[PDB]
């Protein structure tokens, strides 16, 4: 057949490294057969394809100049303003590297939160700045070792490998791979996926790595590495080791008005083909983030802007009666359709023994709005909503903290023979490890006990003390993340954190109030209307 | 075929048992058609491969000297002096013996000790003692009996366990093999890898060892082994004969400002790039130590350290602006971020209801910050913290002698029907059990009950007696080593521990400031000394 011939005329031609020329060799010699009555060897066929176009002896060095390669990644898509350093850190690293020349021997980078941030856009940056060839291949889609490596053309089901597939779309043999969702495999065949994601992620037995359909080495030292990581709860152990986290949460509403003037809302007309008929204000992106998308991340924006340019471009091509389409935050239920949530979501009719407080979860910040029923029993704990242990130590904390206090906040004789408790949460199993709404729900049973109006709009995170304090608690810019976007201006912190606030973003502190207390006897007085 | 002769020859040159001869034979017919033609071909290479690349009959020269090995702990590390004598007694039990006398009872060290306080290292110092290659393989995540060995060698597509090819990896029959983190070893499989590991771990049995993935069972009685272990209750105990401890609690601060002085600094400086253009004081090094660090040893301080030589790598990149850069205290932030622990524990000021208690957490030292209230009711104690009964009695042992001494401490003369005690523990559960932390609820019982507050910055330990009398507790170093690692440096211990001063070495004893006490009344002098 023509197959051979082509293969072989393909194969002799490519200047090629001999291990890899003796593996292109057996290759040849195992398409020497027929390729019509064996599928078989078809994919072997594309296998071999996949390794001629291997770029060899070709690489993109990157830009020398570490503040031009910042320079460069200023535009990754606006970044956080914060993660950026530690990126350019790593970078500055592999400007004084070890042995003088390219190589890791360290953690290379990862990027951590919620799936909707720009994590792709970044890693082109990355690309552009050192001008490597960009590619993606998502791990999400691989719960088994067969679609890093394959599987030896001896039986059937020998399809190839993404490692290969990366390889073969790229022009230099150093690329930039990106891995997404990280924390998803689970062991199905061959052990635990995570063992060859490891010694593919050395710098030094990635070149040493053979794979099941491979029996030579393969030249992968110098090529770059990059993954994403979504719940770090999840990733397994033998990946939190080499691996330097650099926390990505989700934007504000200024960083995604930002993004979409520069970099979401023109690649959304440009998807949508036509340009200069349409255009977005930031009115209408926080209006859109504040009643239409709560959530982390600029995909679900995304989404939106690609239905707000889609419906101007109908509306261009069935008629310009303007020269561009503009969203004022009036016109919008045509742009995109009906409201789905509540702005303002505290204005709920605030009742009198519940309290708000910050839940972050990795894929988004939520409020918990913990109701508490203190009718007249006997002494009584229904703990609903599937809360952990620790949240129950954390109200029973709470509990005595208010017996601490007998007729300082209006209590009766007694509750503890009195009060019977049903605390429900909307989600008990908080992802934070710890208590995280103890002095919420602190908050709620003494609204619950002194039956008083209790103020919304201030969403808390932390835990009480038997004695009336508070601790510092860490990821306090997640949450604080959650509550911007959540549309919370007022956050409740302990002192010990404030210290940690002067390296967060000044848009962040610009549209949160922070009131700091140091006893949960502060936090109680500012909450109810009344201070009984 | 090329490949078949390439595997005749690794059969010939390596030289393997008559026995294994056999099977080599035994094998060699099921390679006489291609791959394609049968899947056994490429079992049978895969099976070549994992016997005659394991190296047979080659072994590194062993080195027999006892002194020397003295030299390499001080060569390579700072020196610890009391875990040091305990490896040379095994080293030189090994060396008085392991001729042609079958006299190998002996049992396989374990250093049980928290992640990261010189045991790897320790393991690497003691390979180059003997010049035998070391080859950490971490047991950590293993739930499968048939990880350790291999499975039926009877189809392609499965491996052996991690020891042939960690064994293949070495080109000796005799290298150092540090088993690590044998405690989270669950039985989530049929039965328990206790006993897979029984059958290695033995010198008696393993000299036969026998995995389903070979069919020769292979000699490992020249292998050395020793094993890492965080935790010592969580050893199996058929995994726990033949097991001798080496215990390596935490280091201490002046130490560990010696073993970053020594060979942390250096280490970590070559890492980054930097090879001599920058200078760090001890006060900076001490800086890092107690207010970026809380985990016993030097991996979160190999962390700090490696941020510190990324901030140098950029502050030195941009421009050769000094020749030896200089950090004392005062820049240690504008490298690393804001401090998050405190510098000393005195600056606690003295809180009404607490205490401070101590033991050994096995992921490294802690404080128990056991907290209690006092609230006026009928009289009824509650355990909160999900510990063990233990805690209550000597809750309430403390309870009664605070009964029996109400004159001592101004209470009224019944109390036992007016309060109602929530001992809150932070903690799920303490490892050091019974009553290790009994003198601190006496304090802290004893400061809630009266109102007095309780100095925070006195860690203590020590069991009580119904009618008061403080009694002996083991791992006084242990208790020592984790207050020093919180910045505490003033200790209450039992007086009947008075014989547990002199076998510490110096040092520990360095800042530490042991106020020995015989009976509660004295512990509870030091304490409870303001009056309000
Ligand atoms: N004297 C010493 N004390 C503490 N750490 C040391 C010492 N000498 C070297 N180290 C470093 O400590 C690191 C941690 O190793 P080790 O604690 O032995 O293993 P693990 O981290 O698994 O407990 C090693 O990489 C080593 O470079």
């Amino acid at each position: 057949l023509s197959d051979l011939e082509a293969l072989r005329k393909k194969i002799e031609e490519v200047g090629m490294p001999e291990a890899v020329k003796t593996k292109a060799l057996k290759e040849l010699d195992r398409l020497e057969r027929m390729q019509q009555g064996s599928p078989e060897a078809t994919v072997a066929r594309t296998y071999l394809d996949w390794l001629t176009e291997v770029p060899w002896s070709k690489a993109d060095p990157e830009v020398l100049d570490i503040n031009h390669t910042r320079q460069v990644l200023d535009e990754d898509h606006y970044g956080l303003k914060d993660v950026k350093e530690r990126i350019l850190e790593y970078l500055a690293v592999r400007q004084l590297t070890q042995g003088l020349d390219v190589r890791n021997k360290a953690p290379i980078l990862v990027l951590v939160g919620p799936p909707g941030v720009g994590k792709t856009s970044l890693g082109r940056s990355i690309a552009r700045s050192m001008n490597r060839k960009f590619h993606r291949i998502s791990l999400g889609g691989v719960r088994d070792e067969a679609e890093i490596r394959g599987h030896r053309r001896t039986y059937i089901g020998a399809m190839p490998g993404k490692l290969i597939h990366a390889m073969k779309q790229v022009g230099v043999i150093n690329p930039v791979i990106l891995l997404d969702e990280i924390d998803k495999m689970s062991s199905d065949w061959r052990g635990d996926p995570a063992s060859a994601m490891l010694e593919v992620l050395d710098p030094e037995q990635n070149n040493t790595f053979t794979d099941h359909y491979l029996d030579v080495p393969y030249d992968l030292s110098k090529v770059f590495f990059i993954t994403t990581a979504n719940t770090l709860q999840t990733i397994p152990r033998p990946l939190l080791d080499r691996m330097e986290v650099i926390e990505i949460p989700g934007y504000t509403n200024m960083e995604k008005q930002a993004i979409a003037r520069q970099y979401l809302w023109p690649k959304q007309v440009r998807e949508s083909g036509m340009e200069g008929r349409i255009e977005v204000t930031d009115a209408a992106i926080l209006r859109v983030i504040s009643e239409y998308t709560r959530e982390a991340g600029v995909r679900g924006l995304e989404r939106e802007l690609g239905k707000i340019a889609r419906k101007g471009a109908k509306f261009w091509l069935e008629g310009a009666w303007e020269g561009l389409r503009t969203i004022d935050a009036s016109d919008i239920p045509t742009y995109l359709g009906i409201p789905r949530y509540r702005p303002d979501k505290a204005e709920t009719e605030p009742q009198v023994g519940t309290a708000q407080g910050l839940a972050w979860t990795p894929v988004g910040g939520t409020l918990l709005t913990i109701e508490v029923a203190a009718v007249p029993g006997s002494g009584k704990l229904s703990l609903t909503g599937q809360l952990g242990e620790v949240m129950k130590e954390s109200a029973q904390a709470a509990l005595t903290y208010l017996r601490a206090h007998t007729q300082d906040y209006g209590l009766p004789e007694d509750f503890y023979n009195k009060v019977d408790l049903h605390v429900h949460v909307p989600d008990g199993a908080t992802p934070k490890d710890g208590p995280s709404a103890g002095i919420t729900m602190a908050t709620a049973i003494a609204s619950a006990l002194s039956r008083r109006p209790a103020r919304m709009d201030i969403a808390m995170t932390g835990e009480v003390s038997l004695r009336g304090k508070v601790m510092p608690i860490g990821g306090v810019k997640e949450k604080l993340l959650a509550a911007h976007q959540a549309g919370i201006h007022k956050i409740v912190l302990p002192k010990d954190n404030e210290a940690q606030l002067e390296e967060l973003p000044k848009e962040v502190l610009e549209g949160l109030e922070i009131k700091l207390v140091e006893d949960v006897g502060e936090v109680l007085e500012y909450l109810l209307l009344p201070e009984p």
